[PDB]
């Protein structure tokens, strides 16, 4: 699923991500917006033999299991393919979690490259939230 902006954010907020670890709605949309495009189904092969999955690209060495990133973690205690759904409830509670760690968003390459520090306000102009 393609999400709309204004869509994610509402779902986002419905899950309990707005101001999540202090950090504001907009933040977490423009942290799709770059990691994904907005695209659940989003995969990517990284260096070491993980991948990243989903709308926020979350990692299989440590958050998910995929089967194939040999001595990896699943700390979200979750198959990686299910973060590929449509329904983004699995994505939030993991990225709850990884936001949890101690590093904070910086988590997230393209937020800590394109979000942090912006008007991330912006992600949610015009949405009835
Ligand atoms: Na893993
Ligand atoms: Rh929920
Ligand atoms: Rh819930
Ligand atoms: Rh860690």
């Amino acid at each position: 699923k393609v999400f709309g902006r204004c869509e994610l954010a509402a779902a986002m907020k419905r899950h309990g991500l707005d101001n999540y670890r202090g950090y504001s709605l907009g933040n977490w949309v423009c942290a799709a917006k770059f990691e994904s495009n907005f695209n659940t189904q989003a995969t990517n092969r990284n260096t070491d033999g993980s991948t990243d999955y989903g709308i926020l690209q979350i990692n299989s060495r440590w958050w998910c299991n995929d089967g194939r990133t040999p001595g990896s973690r699943n700390l979200c205690n979750i198959p990686c393919s299910a973060l590929l759904s449509s329904d983004i409830t699995a994505s939030v509670n993991c990225a709850k979690k990884i936001v949890s760690d101690g590093n904070g968003m910086n988590a997230w390459v393209a937020w800590r490259n394109r979000c942090k520090g912006t008007d991330v306000q912006a992600w949610i102009r015009g949405c009835r939230l």
